[PDB]
């Protein structure tokens, strides 16, 4: 579920940690 603080495929902000994936499009969840 995308690694960890590593970019999302965009639409899906499905990042299990740290936290959230934000932005959603061309971002890294923290």
């Amino acid at each position: 579920c995308i690694a960890h603080y590593g970019k999302c495929d965009g639409i899906i902000n499905q990042c299990c940690d740290p936290w959230l994936c934000t932005p959603p499009i061309i971002g890294f969840c923290l």
